[PDB]
DNA sequence: GGCGACCCGGCGCCGCCTACGGTCAGTACTACGGGTAGGGGGTATCGGGCAACGCGGCACTGAACACCGTTGTCATGTGCCTTG
């Protein structure tokens, strides 16, 4: 929690050094990006120990939260065509996806 | 003011080996951009199958000489007959 807290402080010095009144809004819109970003790479970059890339990063993160949403929906293990098509990649891309994300066990 | 309690911290330990043990965890996103390790073809260099070309024993063209062996040969010596 502490170390995000302070890249989100990274991320405020970013976005302050890149904000200006012209904008007709207040700080809390535009810096609130800036933190998000910064929060987003850090917690993408620094998570796993055997450390995945952004890309890819996002692309477990996209299959854990829509095979959470075919887990509420339907109610059970969807095929794994099911899943392929949904993603719309190949099983085998699934499956390389699936252990790419696990975590050591120590 | 140093003692004194007490108070707390603070640690530190609590005995030796042996069989097997069962599993799973929640809230971004796109977008670009470079740059690659992998996909391809074509080329230069090194690495295989048949003959290569030696050698050596001996062996023959026997040729040309050598080594005994031999009956060629013979001008020159004994024995009998005729005459001094």
């Amino acid at each position: 929690f502490l170390d995000l807290i302070q890249e989100g402080n990274l991320g405020l010095i970013r976005a302050v050094e890149k904000f200006d009144y012209t904008k007709g809004y207040k700080f809390s819109t535009y810096a609130t990006w800036w933190i998000r970003q910064a929060i987003t790479r850090a917690m993408a970059d620094q998570a796993r120990t055997i450390r995945i890339p952004v890309h890819m990063v996002e692309v477990i993160n996209k299959l854990a939260r829509v095979q959470r949403q075919m887990l509420q929906d339907l109610g059970r293990e969807p095929t794994p065509e099911e899943l392929a098509k949904e993603l719309d990649m190949t099983p085998e891309k699934v499956i390389e996806v699936q252990k790419y994300g696990r975590e050591p066990i120590s």
